[PDB]
């Protein structure tokens, strides 16, 4: 059930920090209806990169990725930036129509950044606005720190699970910090 | 007088979307107190680009930026990139300290692209989160629409106009969809 009020909620990991010189090496998605209420979880895919990429990622990179698992399956994925672009479109045409959704997530301008490079046909498939849950956490600690004690997220390196924590942080914010 | 809780906000003109084929053709900046009342404005800078790259624009572009008169600014202007950077700096460094604030405006993921690219040290100097209220008018078009009728902007090619519109929106933001 494609509807234009659903939410595309993205959640990407990267060898680094630089477009130019890294590479995404992660995808998970999910959508939400306009009320935050999860719809469907879209696949989690480790994308492939060359080894002498993985070579280029700093020390803290390697250190992560590597002790996540995440460079195992880098590396016995077969799926590049494009396969792994399709496929993700493939579960988001179902759920949201393109240009609707703006890119949902927490401090997600640094993950658009890689798909504009890398997955520019899902990058379109937003609209062009951003929707960055660590914007209203930003604005409540500076005028309502109070709220910030009443939610606490665990951390966690499964993609789906971090998402649905910014799914379950901005629901927080909803209830009390946005006056409805 | 710099105050660890004061906000930068920022808005940018380019020459196009592509921070890797575009460049940056005008910057301004000024500084509000964590409760959006304008400290200073800082200055407006026409960024000086050759006249090939100009020549890289499109037709939306050139229009854009020939009607309003910024061509012949930037073609004038005798500050590229990295003056206009120092500029910037010497001027936010007295109002807030380095990395405290996000960077704030409307749509400001697309600005801190060609920051990270042209004018690294400025992109710096900003807490990495991003302060986007076209995020909060995106939640209220979802939630709460009728506060949206409330407010209006009379659109400008003054970019000082349009950030001091962008800080106005947020108060009112504030005011009409955030718990005291």
């Amino acid at each position: 059930s494609a509807n234009e009020n659903n939410l595309i909620w993205i959640d990407l990991e990267m060898t680094g920090l630089d477009p130019e010189r890294d590479r995404i090496i992660e995808i998970a998605t999910l959508v939400t209806d306009a009320n935050l209420n999860i719809l469907a979880e879209g696949p989690t895919i480790a994308v492939h990169q060359s080894d002498e990429q993985l070579a280029l990622m700093d020390d803290w990179n390697v250190r992560t990725h590597t002790a996540s698992g995440l460079v195992e399956r880098v590396k016995a994925s077969t799926m590049g930036d494009r396969e792994a672009e399709l496929a993700t479109l493939e579960f988001l045409k179902q759920w949201v129509p393109a240009g609707k959704s703006p890119i949902c997530g927490n401090s997600i301008g640094q993950d658009r950044r890689f798909l504009f490079k890398y997955m520019p046909e899902l990058e379109a498939y937003f609209h062009y606005r951003y929707l960055d849950v660590s914007t209203l956490k930003e604005l409540a600690r500076r005028w309502k720190p109070e709220i910030l004690d009443g939610f606490t997220k665990q951390g966690t390196h499964q993609a789906m699970d971090d998402i649905r924590e910014s799914v379950a942080e901005l629901a927080y914010y909803r209830e009390h910090f946005i006056k409805l």
